[PDB]
Order: structure tokens, then C-alpha cells, then sequence
């Protein structure tokens, strides 16, 4: 359901964090138009005053010598009086959008971000499993822009997720597995990030700097600080960091193979602003732990599923050594259901369906056969939830949560079916998920918590996933029978 | 092993190259010992002198003060009164070496590294193809090292390799897809390679300067330089350069799951220095391409298996839907034949056989299984020089010139068959591949061919090799038939 959660835009809202600046561009001949009320005190002149006049009357030689290479190039650092601020420049709804906010102050970047990397990559970066990869990733930002707790928000089938990872300091509190929400990061802001990355609250405290005049005359609506470089958040979530207890936030958002993933929160007590290099230079990591996970899965599935098909050559000689199909599966059972690390699995060859391994009753099975056929499924049909598909087997779950329809013939309602049971699994959760948001009794305009503190829910009557190799090795079996 | 080749102890031949200063350690209180001549270019006094002397006595304040840090952290920037070298150290055989050679000049060296580290990472790397990966780090190491000419070397299966990739400026000689042996990086180098990647050959031209006192002095042997930089090599190597047009040398190992998948070579027209942190940003540069290329080996498999799994889930309907096989093999005899990605298939279920593709005859066929019931193999013999191996129905060169068994059936003689044939492949051999280097009357010392030109090999008959997934649509085929 889109919520005033989820309609609300970002992208066209006031303008920028109180630390950069936006002199806009309409047209041929430069010329300024969206400002940035902030203007008048990192320039030299007021705003208003300029709002209608050329380039050439508003930055200085510096940037005008430097306006080429900026086009030509993306940013170009400028070392004009108040500091070194960047350059960063696109296009929007017919403008040439520079601006400038401040630049990197020590040169070890380069140095502290090289032997960062050799951390997240190595000479074999998966030794101890995906819980490290995760945790050097999540180490690393810390500990390459400096903060006090970082971590690893995965998103899952339903868009909620938690997080997988953690590095901290001396005693602060911090969150950890600990599943919360999907309205959170919600549909708006996933859209948004296949094509921009990360996102910089400098001092979530601070309040934002309105924009000049706050439409863009041609079109009517404000301007698409959309690719910005210091686009400001909003209300309905700095309202919800003031609660939490961080002044930051430090994302950048993951995507190996165009599909989102999670982020990297990074969090800090006080005010803080890391620059746009090393911003960039963390989504360059982001970048490099997206990857070795493709590489790993995209193996793990190699590696793992051989041991799949050791079974599969196993359950086919011995089934032409004495063919006799029962004699020959009995002893060949423990590798039908190990097949799909499953509990039970009948089979009807024409007769009497042959229950085997730790089943429910046969009474039962008949009528789950009849059920299936009537179903739609061009050879498989598997759930994770049970009684939600079919109900006459939700209450002997215990046995009965997950399946495997392979449909032997046409209009044969011969198959096999492999019973998969049931699993504790005792989930946390950051307050209580039942409700994810605080309505104003006209529920027009609302706020987040302060809650944020293991409220359990119980998943339960659900079981395990059915990844690609189950779904796989179990449709060579129907191949192998025919 | 063989030839001299597979002899020359290339770490113990004294020498060290001459930019570079590698002098040794010994004992407790850090005490000299072994010292590399022309160390009195950076101690004013003489190598000859102090062999005595503790560390802090033969080597500078500047550097004294920084002894500390190299213990813990080993390089510094001791910048000292002749352009400021810097030490890496190891401890190469009960003694500790410090290895004095020169700086980075030029302070982007990092922050342009970290930008090619980009280049060949952003997340739509290969779709040009792998290919083009390969040619990315050929462009990519050079403007790191400036080098003229750039390679990248595979060994394929016997040593023996080819040169996938080049990255050359304008009017540079080139091997874009030439080809030539695996004798010259030869069985010492790879077993030395695996365990340190890079080596420098600057001044190739410049003869070593010698380290006393020629032999360490309690072992014999001259020290052991196998884990340094700033050694030299095999003599007759560089020698085997003066016969081309190159006086440098840079050459890295890319390690892929720790197998040697080869190297990439930039050599230099003229003499060239890079430094040991710009030597470990190529070094970086290598352990990340194969991280990604990891990944796309893994890739293209499970989207070929999932590939054949799909048309052979179509392959078990036409199976299942009733005729008997000869009739059930007769259209899908197309669709198996496309199986193992070979020209037909040969059945030979009991009865007389089935060629069903482009075989060879009925009597030619059955006098295989005569003799493959003679030799090993429990379930496949997939063999491509059917002909070496095999000699009587080794003239097939058109039908028939790699084979595949498997047994449907086990101590049985009833194997099926998927025979494909010979491909002239076109080998534009580099040089004489019957004089890897000619020797002197004698035979006892050795000089490298001086003519590096193409050479034509057109190998008639062979068969295309067994490609894993293919190879394992086989297994399966077998289980699925009885
Ligand atoms: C339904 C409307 C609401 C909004 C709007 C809104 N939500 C987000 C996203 C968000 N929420 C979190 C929470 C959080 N604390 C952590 O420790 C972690 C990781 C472990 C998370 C995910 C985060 C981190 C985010 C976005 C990531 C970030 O802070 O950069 C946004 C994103 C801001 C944007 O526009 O980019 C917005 C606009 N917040 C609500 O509570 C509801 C009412
Ligand atoms: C029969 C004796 C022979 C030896 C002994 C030997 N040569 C080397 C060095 C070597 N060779 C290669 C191969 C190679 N890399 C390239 O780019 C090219 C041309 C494109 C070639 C032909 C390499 C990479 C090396 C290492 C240094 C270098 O090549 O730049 C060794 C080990 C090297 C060392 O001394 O440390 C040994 C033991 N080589 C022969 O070719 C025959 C004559």
C-alpha cells in the first residue's frame, strides 16, 4: 500500500545543507537563476543581487579559469579564500547546477584509503565465511572516515531487512541482527538510489537553507535536487534521528548487478562532515564488497551443488545395479530426502504413493494430490509457508511447511512431494513492528518513534528457503524416473 | 627437472641491481656483515670498511632515528642527502637486509592509482567481454608505470602460453595475438613467482654490482636475495632483451585461486625506475582483476549449466510423453547431439547401435567397445587426440577425433557416444619453437633465439576441448536414461 509514508517526494523539497552553495544557470551567456539563501558569506556579494547576472559578474577568475576542466572533467578543486571547497557539477531542468562545499584537508586519502582497500580485497578475502567480507567492509568505513558504530542493513523479499554487521567504540549501545521496518527506507528512496548512491547529513541538528525563489521559474515546481551533492534529508527523519541519538548518518547504498542490497549506515554522536572524495572513495568500497559476494555466491552454488550431484550419481547406479525401484530407494533413501536436506518425500508411480522418511499420513497425502493437480505450476510448486497454500496440513506442521511438486506426465497426477518441516527462529526486533510510524490523530502529517529496543516477533510455521540447487537437483530425480 | 634452464639457482647468484642498495644484518646487537659495494654512494665511507660495526655506527642519524618504525612497520621515508631512497625489508636467511632505493617523485602516483583502480572496477566491468578486462589492466599498469609496451601472458594447459592481451603507443612492435613457449619463465620461476608476484628489470644493460663477501659467511652460498627487489637475475635472461628492443622490465604474477593464470609484462624501449609503493599499486591491481574475473569464470558456468539443465528439462518430457526411445531419440536425437555440444551421438543400448549424427561406420563403432572395456574409467572417457591415444580409428579428422563414454550400466560394456571432429587452428608462432635458444659447441652454457617472427603451425585434427559444463551434462543423461 503507498503510504503518506511513501507518496511524500524527496528530490523537490527546500534545498541544501547549511555548508554548500548552488549559483544555478539558465541558458547560452551563463547566467544564475536558483541560489541558495546561504549564498551571501562564501561569495563576496548578496543574492538577490545576482539573481538575474552572468557568471562573469558572480565567481571569481579562479573557478572561471576552471569552469572548462569542470564540464570536461565532473569536479575540479578550487582553492578560494574561505578554504579549498569542491566543484561537483551536472545538469537539471535547464541549468548548469555547480556547486561547491568544502574539500579534503589531510593527504592521506590516497595512503589511508590504499591500505584500507588491500583490508576488502586481499589475497583470498573469504577464508571465515560472509560474516567477515561484511564485517571488514563495515570495519573499514569506520576506520576510514572515523566513526562510532557502522553496519550492513540488508533488504529482504518484502523490502525489510536488518543489519549483518557492527563496528564500534568504547561502550555506546548499537544494533545488530535486530530486524526494523520497510517503511523506513521506503519505495521513494530505493527508486532513487539504482541511480544515486549515498547521501550526507552533515549536522542533522542543524535546520535546512532554503532555495531562491524556492520554484525554478520555466517549469513550476522547485529544482530536482535529485543527482545534488548536498541534498538535505527531510522532517519525517532527522524528527527520527534526534531520537536514535546520532548527528549523522553515512550511507552508501549497495548493487553489485543492478539489484539494490544494503547500505553501510554509518553513525556519529556529533556533527560531522566527511568530503565528497571520500565519500566517493567508501562507494568505491561499497563497490568492492557488492562484487566479491556475486563471485562467492556465483561459486558457493558451484562448489556446494557438486556435493548435490555426488547424491544424483550415488541414487542413478545403484537404481541400475538390481533395478527394483523400492528395494533400490529404500536403501538410497537417506539420499532422496538429503537431496534437499528434507524430512519426508512420497511418491506416486501409478499404485499406492510410497511414504518415506518422517511423513504425515497417507489419508492426507491423497487429498494434497488432488489440490496440486489443480493448481497451475508447469512441473514444480514449492512455499515456505504451508497452511497459507493448502490449510487441511497447517495444523500437523512439524513436518509439513515447505514442498516440492515435479510433475512426472501430462495429465499423470504421478509425482513426488518432499515434506519439509518446521523452525523455531526466535527474531528480533528494533520496537514493535505492528506499527512503524507515530500518527497525529488526523494521521495527515506524522512522525517515526523512540522505540528502537528488541521487541520479539516469532516466524514460525514458516521453514527454510528452497535456493536454486534444491529446485535444480530435485528436477533431475523427475528427469531420472520418465 | 631438464636443460640448464631448470638449473640456474637465480637467487643465489650474488648481484643486485644497481639503483638499489640491499646490505645485510647479522646477529644480536644489530651488527653488520654482508654489505652490497656501492654502498659508500649512500655512507660516503666504504663498503669494505664496516662489515664489523653495529647498524647505528655504519648508517646515518636520519636514518638511525627511523630504524624504529621499519622494525614495526618496514618502509619508511628516511629522506636523506641524495634523494631520499626508502628501505623495505624481510629477513632472507637468519640475518635482516635492508634494501635502500629510491622515492616517489610525484605525490598523485597514490590518487591516480586509486582512479585506474576505478577504471577497472565500476560495476558494468565486462559487457565488451572478458577480453576487454584484459585490455583495461594492459592501459591501465602502463599509465601507472609509463612502460611502452604492455602483454598479459595465460599458460595454457602444457606451461606453454599465448599472449591474450598487448597495450602498445604508435609504431611499437607487438604480439597482440601471437603466441610462443613456457621453457624461459620456466619451472624455477613459476615455483618462485607463486610466492612473491612482481620483479624489476630497470637498467637491463647495466651489469650487477656485486655483494661481498661473495659468499655469506657461515652458510656458503651466496646469501639468498629470493624475497628482495633490487636483486638482478639469471644472467642469460636480460641477455634474451638485448636481442629485442627493450632495456627495463616490469612483470607482475596475476594468482588466481592460487594456481599461476600468468603475468603481465611492460617493458621500456629505454631504462625506466618505478617505485615499491607504485609496484605495490600494480601488485593491488593484479589481486583485484582476479577477484573480478573469479566471478565471471563462476558466472558463465551457472548460466551454461542452468542453460543445458532447461533443454534438458524439454529433453525428459519428450521422454516421458511414451514411444519407445529409437523414436523418443529421433527428433531429440537433434537436441542430444547439441548436449555435449558434439557433431552426433552413437547409443549402442544393448542391441546393434544407433549412429544417429555424423559418425563414423556401424563397424567402427562397435570396435571401440571392444577395447574400452580393456582400459580404465568407471563412467567417461573424454579424450580429443582419439587418434594419439588410439590409433586405428585415428584418421577422422572429419567425423570423429574427440569421444565421450559413460556406462548405463556398470561393470557392463554398454557405453553411449558423442564423437565431434578435427578444427585446423591457425598458431602464429613467434620465433622458432625448435630452438627455444641455441646453445654453444659444448652444450654446457646457453643463448636465447634473436629473432622473435611469425611462424605458421595449422594443428589438422583435434578436437575442440570438453568444457566442464558439457563434461557434466553427462552424468545426468545417464541417470535419465535406465
Ligand atoms: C514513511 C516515511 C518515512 C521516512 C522517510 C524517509 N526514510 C528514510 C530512510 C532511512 N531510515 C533509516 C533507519 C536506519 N537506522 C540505522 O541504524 C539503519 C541501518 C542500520 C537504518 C536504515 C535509514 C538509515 C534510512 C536511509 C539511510 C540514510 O540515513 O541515509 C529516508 C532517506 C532520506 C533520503 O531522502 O535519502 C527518507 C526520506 N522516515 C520514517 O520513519 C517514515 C515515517
Ligand atoms: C634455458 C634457460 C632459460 C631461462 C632461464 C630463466 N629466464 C627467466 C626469466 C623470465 N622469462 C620470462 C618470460 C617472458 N615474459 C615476457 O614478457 C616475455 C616476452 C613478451 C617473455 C618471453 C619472464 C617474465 C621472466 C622473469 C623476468 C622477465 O621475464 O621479465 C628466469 C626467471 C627470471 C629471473 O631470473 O628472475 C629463468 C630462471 N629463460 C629462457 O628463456 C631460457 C633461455
Amino acid at each position: 500500500d503507498l503510504s503518506q509514508c511513501d507518496r511524500e517526494p524527496i528530490h523537490l523539497l527546500g534545498g541544501i545543507q547549511s555548508h554548500g552553495v548552488l549559483l544555478a544557470f539558465r541558458g547560452p551567456d551563463r547566467l544564475l537563476e536558483v541560489v541558495s539563501a546561504n549564498a551571501q558569506a562564501l561569495l563576496g556579494r548578496p543574492p538577490e543581487t545576482l539573481l538575474g547576472q552572468p557568471v562573469g559578474r558572480v565567481l571569481p577568475a579562479e573557478v572561471l579559469a576552471q569552469w572548462e576542466p569542470l564540464v570536461a572533467r565532473g569536479s575540479v578543486r578550487v582553492v578560494l579564500p574561505a578554504g579549498a571547497y569542491r566543484a561537483l557539477l551536472h545538469e537539471s531542468d535547464g541549468l548548469t547546477v555547480l556547486e561547491l562545499e568544502p574539500a579534503e584537508l589531510q593527504p592521506g586519502m590516497e595512503e589511508t584509503a590504499l591500505e584500507v582497500v588491500r583490508r576488502l580485497v586481499s589475497p583470498l578475502a573469504g577464508v571465515k565465511g560472509t560474516q567477515a567480507l561484511l564485517q571488514t567492509a563495515a570495519d573499514t568505513v569506520r576506520a576510514l572516515t572515523g566513526f562510532d558504530r557502522v553496519m550492513v542493513y540488508r533488504f529482504d523479499a518484502d523490502w525489510h531487512g536488518e543489519v549483518l554487521a557492527e563496528s564500534k567504540r568504547g561502550g555506546m549501545d548499537g544494533f545488530l541482527g535486530m530486524h526494523f521496518p520497510a517503511t523506513d527506507i521506503p519505495v521513494q528512496a530505493r527508486a532513487l538510489y539504482t541511480r544515486n548512491p549515498l547521501r550526507l547529513i552533515a549536522d542533522a541538528r542543524a535546520r535546512p537553507v532554503p532555495l531562491l525563489p524556492p520554484v525554478v521559474p520555466a517549469l513550476g515546481r522547485p529544482l530536482d535536487l535529485s543527482n545534488s551533492a548536498l541534498r538535505s534529508v527531510s522532517p519525517v527523519h532527522l524528527e527520527y534521528l534526534r531520537n536514535m541519538g546520532v548527528g549523522a548518518s553515512f550511507s552508501l547504498s549497495l548493487l553489485k548487478e543492478g539489484v539494490l542490497w544494503g547500505l553501510i549506515a554509518c553513525h556519529h554522536l556529533e556533527p560531522l562532515h566527511i568530503s565528497h572524495e571520500r565519500r566517493r572513495a567508501c562507494e568505491v568500497l561499497t563497490q568492492l564488497l557488492a562484487l566479491q559476494l556475486s563471485a562467492e555466491e556465483r561459486a558457493a552454488e558451484a562448489s556446494e551443488d557438486a556435493h548435490r550431484a555426488a547424491l544424483l550419481g550415488q541414487l542413478a547406479t545403484a537404481m541400475g545395479e538390481g533395478g527394483t525401484l523400492e528395494e533400490v530407494l529404500e536403501k538410497e533413501s537417506e539420499r532422496v530426502l538429503a537431496l534437499t536436506g528434507a524430512a519426508g518425500v512420497a511418491l506416486l508411480l501409478g499404485e499406492e504413493p510410497l511414504l518415506v522418511g518422517c511423513t504425515p499420513a497417507q489419508d492426507e497425502v491423497e487429498a494434497l494430490v488432488a489440490w496440486l493437480a489443480t493448481q497451475p505450476f508447469q512441473t514444480s510448486f514449492h512455499t515456505d509457508r504451508l497452511g497459507t497454500v493448502y490449510p487441511p496440513l497447517a495444523a500437523r506442521a512439524d513436518v509439513a511447511a515447505g514442498i516440492l511438486a515435479v510433475r512426472l506426465a501430462p495429465a499423470a497426477a504421478r509425482f513426488a512431494i518432499w515434506f519439509r518441516p518446521e523452525v523455531a527462529r526466535t527474531i528480533s526486533w528494533a520496537g514493535n513492528p505492528r506499527k512503524p510510524a507515530e500518527p497525529e490523530p488526523g494521521h495527515q502529517r506524522l512522525h517515526p518513534r523512540g522505540s528502537f529496543q528488541a521487541w520479539e516477533e516469532t516466524v514460525r510455521d514458516t521453514s527454510l528457503p528452497w535456493k536454486r540447487a534444491d529446485l535444480g537437483a530435485a528436477e533431475g530425480f523427475r528427469g531420472a524416473l520418465v
